[PDB]
């Protein structure tokens, strides 16, 4: 694991708080833009994370927000990542909602699908894929962030399937019923993410509670086709939501589907 020297980090701006506490924008060695997570004491299973961190750092792809390294020889520990100037995708969609062409929306789905095809090829699960966990850079490229970190969260409202922070609206039946995560549960979440993109950042199953969402999707309720999604695009997102995990596509198949739609248009 790349153990970064904290003396090489210059903090510049607050980026707000996430599940592990404060995140800052800064520079590494006075040049490279980075984000720095300051891991709040008690928020993370730190020994577990440190033991397993190298796998995460070896994930390298243009459409992943890279985990560059860690600072662990002190308290609090730091996680150092790629910086994304336009922030999270969910907010970006909502703030620019009157400016998007449908071709740009499909390009966002392609960006995320490329990242996920790469993770799938490495047998690595995101576990919390959603627009809130994608980020956008200064050139509008969407990248997938915080892949794999859900495993290390210490927060019972997040880790309990009936907790108020659990990502129920992005979860397939086998996660809600059995806590069975797989690349096929990331597939389901990706379909919901496509829906978030094409709805310009609406909340999935808005007005339903988490338990009502779970109850109704188990019985076959599915997200409606957003106005901006063509039938071809809807067919792609809908394919992610087969009740049976083994009937869902792979990210390799989804990427091929997405490219085919692009070529036709
Ligand atoms: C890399 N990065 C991270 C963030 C940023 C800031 C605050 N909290 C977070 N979050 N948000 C959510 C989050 C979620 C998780 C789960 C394990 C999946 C539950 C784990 C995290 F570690 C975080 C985190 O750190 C992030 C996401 O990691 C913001 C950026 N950019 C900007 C730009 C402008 N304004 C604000 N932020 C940026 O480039």
């Amino acid at each position: 694991s790349w153990e970064i020297d904290p003396k090489d980090l210059t903090f510049l701006k607050e980026l707000g708080t996430g599940q592990f506490g404060v995140v800052k924008y800064g520079k590494w060695r006075g040049q490279y833009d980075v984000a720095i997570k300051m891991i709040k004491e008690g928020s993370m299973s730190e020994d577990e994370f440190i033991e397993e961190a190298k796998v995460m750092m070896n994930l390298s792809h243009e459409k992943l927000v890279q985990l560059y390294g860690v600072c662990t020889k002190q308290r609090p520990i730091f996680i150092i990542t790629e910086y994304m100037a336009n922030g999270c995708l969910l907010n970006y969609l909502r703030e620019m909602r009157h400016r998007f062409q449908t071709q740009q929306l499909l390009e966002m789905c392609k960006d995320v699908c490329e990242a996920m095809e790469y993770l799938e090829s490495k047998q690595f699960l995101h576990r919390d894929l959603a627009a809130r966990n994608c980020l956008v850079n200064d050139q509008g490229v969407v990248k997938v962030s915080d892949f794999g970190l859900s495993r290390y969260v210490l927060d019972d409202e997040y880790t309990s399937s009936v907790g108020s922070k659990f990502p129920v609206r992005w979860s397939p039946p086998e996660v809600l019923m059995y806590s069975k995560f797989s690349s096929k549960s990331d597939i389901w979440a990706f379909g919901v993410l496509m829906w978030e993109i094409y709805s310009l950042g609406k909340m999935p199953y808005e007005r339903f509670t988490n338990s009502e969402t779970a109850e109704h999707i188990a019985q076959g309720l599915r997200l409606y086709r957003p106005h901006l999604a063509s039938e071809k695009v809807y067919t792609i997102m809908y394919s992610c939501w087969h009740e049976k995990a083994d009937e869902r596509p792979t990210f390799k198949i989804l990427l091929s589907n997405i490219l085919d739609v692009m070529d036709e248009n």
